[PDB]
């Protein structure tokens, strides 16, 4: 019966744009918890969530961050919350562990390797617009290594598996499924593995068609059918990489933490925006939207009850 | 025009029979209805086959098209594709005739010889069958869908003459190939119309991996001189339409090529078919192509410049 | 078993003309004398063709390979080959009558119906042709090589009967997906012997990426029951062998499929070719298949369980 | 004339295999420059060179390690020499930079990208056959980052670039194609591009067929002709993945670097053996291995006399 379900993620903030480029860009708690709403109305079953400090917007991964965000939401809305460990890309495990070890969410994200983590790319288009000195320090900075070492996941994987916690693996190229490989065989995570690949990020693969193929091939062949397959397609191929996926058995993210737009000349102004193009897409194709407990079952979580929050 | 893609409706050809549906297209007045709603419905290109009325066989003659192409024209300025094809078991300077005789816009140009199996089609059919034709036509095992690099030659300068541009109809990384060797000829001027079919029993198959193929291949071949069309058989003709409107290409859709709309259930006109895959190009955020944006991304000669 | 590469050499075959090379061979003499140095050299199974020796046109009677396969057998323990093929531009029941009744080991089984284009081979040889037969074989624009799924449902029932396993000739996708059909319907057993050949007009070509699109394709469709060899046309002969050798799969050589050894330089004997095609093998750190390494990577029922 | 050439590069020793993996591992300033003679003399046109203390046989990238073998090397061979800028990937930038800007080598290492660095695959052949205490601490290290960030790569390009040295871009993934496409759409260097596709590292690309067509298909199409390509292959992919190079129309690296072994049951007991191995394949398959001076036309290096040494 789950035949044809097609899980939408909403991620609806991020910690890589930051507000002066957009207007819509959720910032305060009650911005981010309308915006998750909203967007599982629409039909995300899955809302992945960053926090922000509401003064100026900076990326804020602290446990008190979410408290007025997990909880308002779950009230309102079944969704799946999906609590970031990436955060923004400079902070250490010991800060971007904290939230998923106290709420035990039912998913947390886990990114599977170290990487260069370049911004500057987004300096060309907003330099000129940026209002706080954070924003101009953040995304002219060269220096950018987003931590993930083999003992940071392996260390991540036994800390949040206790609570437990299940894991939706960003896979941001070809050595991410590598690196998955290594410890789903050792047993340190069982299926079915949530495996998200990401295209189009400065540091990691691109967003070509040949880059999505590779990775599914290399899924495919290093998972066979224990895994379930997610994409992320940055900017303006993330309606294109989400159809791909659609169109061959895979799950779909959109939201403002990757995309900015709506069309030409024209920002988005909600995060609901981008999950009605994606359902669009999906209902095209003659397949169905998942709902929360379809995607509970699909992914093997442990409930939306049997959370901390 | 960057981010407009062109829906073709192909409304009944010459593979499936009328036992298999009750929607497929027979008659004149038929298929004439089937294209317009189609068009209507934001087909920019209308691929055309005729069949006699009496038992539903194909009809590749002149006169087959002579009450169909006029009422389209006359309802619609979408484009006219006439099949050079018809039934895979047919002849060549026969088969040109009536895109020959009528001078269309477009003609379809099948790209190499090729087996054409239709006996697994009658593991689910065979009990429904009404006419003896479309028993002896499902179960021939012999079947050859005969192109060969001197027919194809014949064509290009035959239909060439009436002005006519072709929809280069592609089975499997053979007929890109042997397309490049007409096109270094320069046989063919681009934009190339370069349409890949997958999922026929005796061509390429439609796994993601088959679609990236045929794309790539072409790609190394033409590179920007071309305009990719994608044709999905049966079931995975949105999932292929998809990928392609998604990786900067062309979508066809039509009765001719999937009769089912879900599960279990017959697709009822032409239309819902083109008004799923406008879904997904809009959805996408991009526009379907009018009949006028497609004559300009496929350099074609005008509606108004054919003997109809 | 596990770092043995079987060295196939196809010492004639029906393509080339004699015209084109005075080292192809044509008498029966020339033939055997090249079956055995290529044995001789490390090649595992030799593939056979016969020619008439008055103009050295393809010879598919059964009376032609009696002077060959007797002298082979009795100097080398080599897997024999029969074609079912021949020349492109034959029939079938009579085709297979060599591999009928001499009841061989292994022969070719080609799995699509395509077209065979050597016209352009004509560029080059046009001038030195002797034989009329030679340029009326090259310049057909018409030839197709005819393997309908009747046709070759009819070679794997009679053939299979004598206990001959086949070689499956893939020239492109679909030929890969028509085996699938076979394979799923139980009409040939594992392990399958599968040969991609790249590089024929009419065919796929012979960049890296069709070939790896075939490897994939392969081990998509038919896992760990199949063993994969190549077949590369001319220049590309040594190239794609070495991808092969390098990916775990097998090698074709032979004057059937390419007459040249550098640059303006014609091979001399498939001897030489095998040479090379094993000081690849070896440099990478594998070892040359012997004949009874064969039979047991294919399952083929012992040189003298023949009927020669 | 140059067509049909294939590059043999040799890397003699390096810095991830330790002594107590093989006792034919070069350690020595003498075994590096006669391991690194001895695979010239058998068809290396271009010798990629890592130095060690000669104490404990453990990596030193200091200025004064290679003192004893680049002037070695040079006075008895025309072979390019080719310095390494990665060291151990423990090594910070301004630790590994400073032999290539001393000597000016006409060819550095250039790694393309941050990365996790797994050593402890090794750690279950050779844990038990380890004498050193370093070997120990270095295998079993599970939080091994080799770091070049952007702007790290921007600075060597930039200092050692001014002393007429060019490159070797080392690309271990994806990622670090379209990281160096980055840099060669800015102009910071010229082509041909040297590009080193590296496969079945942890923490790298595996040395499936796959990854080596799409590193392949993602370098053609990202930089065109403009470009020439050199593979190398781990362990027992070494001999296999030089063979798929040098089939269509690539460069191979060879070396006690990469691989120690020379066949089943059988360890290498010289590099040359290796580089012999190679030149069969290459002289297999009708081409020619290049002379260095043939090397340095299709690199355009700047000439062995034209180096600080
Ligand atoms: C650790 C973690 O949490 S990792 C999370 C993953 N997310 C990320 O890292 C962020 C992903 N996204 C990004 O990095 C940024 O959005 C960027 C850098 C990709 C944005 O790049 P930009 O060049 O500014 O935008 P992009 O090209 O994607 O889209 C804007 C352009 O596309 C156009 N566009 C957008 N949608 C459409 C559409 N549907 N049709 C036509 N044009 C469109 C816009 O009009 C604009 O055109 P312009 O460049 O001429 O003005
Ligand atoms: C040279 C020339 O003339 S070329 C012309 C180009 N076109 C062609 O040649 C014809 C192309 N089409 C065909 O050949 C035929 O449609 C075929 C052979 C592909 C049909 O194959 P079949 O096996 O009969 O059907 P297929 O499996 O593709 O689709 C029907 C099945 O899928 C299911 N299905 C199809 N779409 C959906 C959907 N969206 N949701 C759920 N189920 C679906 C149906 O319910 C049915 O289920 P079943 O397999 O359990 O019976
Ligand atoms: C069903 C059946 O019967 S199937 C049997 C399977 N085999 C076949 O069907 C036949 C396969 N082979 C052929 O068709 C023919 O050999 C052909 C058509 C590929 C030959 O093509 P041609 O264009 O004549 O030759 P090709 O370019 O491949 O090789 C010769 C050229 O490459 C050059 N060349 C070949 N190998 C080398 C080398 N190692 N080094 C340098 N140059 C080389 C030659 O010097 C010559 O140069 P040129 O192109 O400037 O003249
Ligand atoms: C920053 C820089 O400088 S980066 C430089 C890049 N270099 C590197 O990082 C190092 C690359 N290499 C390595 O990491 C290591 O060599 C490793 C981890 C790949 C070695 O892995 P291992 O499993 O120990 O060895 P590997 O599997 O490659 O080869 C050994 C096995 O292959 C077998 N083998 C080797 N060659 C052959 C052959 N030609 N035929 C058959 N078997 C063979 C051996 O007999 C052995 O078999 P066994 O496992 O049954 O004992
Ligand atoms: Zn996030
Ligand atoms: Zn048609
Ligand atoms: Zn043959
Ligand atoms: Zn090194």
């Amino acid at each position: 019966s789950l035949n044809g379900k097609v899980i939408i993620t909403c991620a609806v903030t991020g910690a890589i744009h930051t507000p002066s480029m957009s207007p819509y860009l959720p910032v305060s708690a009650s911005e981010i918890t309308d915006a998750a709403i909203g967007a599982a109305e629409a039909g995300a079953a899955v809302i992945h969530l960053h926090a922000r400090h509401e003064g100026d917007g900076s990326p804020d991964q602290s446990v008190e961050a979410f408290n007025p965000i997990l909880g308002v939401i779950k009230q309102a809305s079944d969704a799946v919350l999906n609590i970031t460990t990436g955060g923004a890309p400079t902070m250490s495990i010991a800060e971007r562990i904290q939230p998923a070890q106290h709420y035990r969410p039912e998913l947390a994200s886990l990114n599977m390797g170290t990487m260069n983590f370049g911004l500057f790319p987004m300096l060309n288009r907003y330099e000129s617009q940026l209002k706080h000195q954070w924003e101009r320090n953040y995304l002219g900075n060269k220096d950018i290594i987003f931590r993930n070492t083999f003992g940071d996941v392996e260390h991540v994987m036994t800390t949040l598996g206790a609570g437990g916690t299940r894991f939706e693996f960003e896979c941001y190229d070809t050595s991410h499924l590598y690196n998955l490989k290594h410890f789903y065989d050792r047993g340190l995570v069982k299926g079915p593995l949530f495996i998200q690949t990401v295209f189009g990020l400065m540091g990691g693969i691109g967003a070509h068609p040949d880059d999505v193929l590779h990775m599914k091939r290399t899924a495919d062949r290093l998972f066979g059918q224990d895994y379930r397959w997610s994409v992320l397609g940055a900017g303006r191929n993330q309606l294109n990489i989400a159809a791909m996926s659609a169109a061959m058995g895979g799950h779909v993210r959109v939201g403002l933490e990757d995309n900015l737009w709506a069309g030409k000349g024209r920002l988005a102004e909600t995060n609901a925006q981008q999950v009605r193009a994606a359902r669009q897409i999906v209902e095209g194709l003659g397949l169905e939207v998942a709902t929360p407990a379809e995607a509970r079952e699909l992914l093997a979580l442990k409930g939306g009850d049997q959370v901390n929050f």
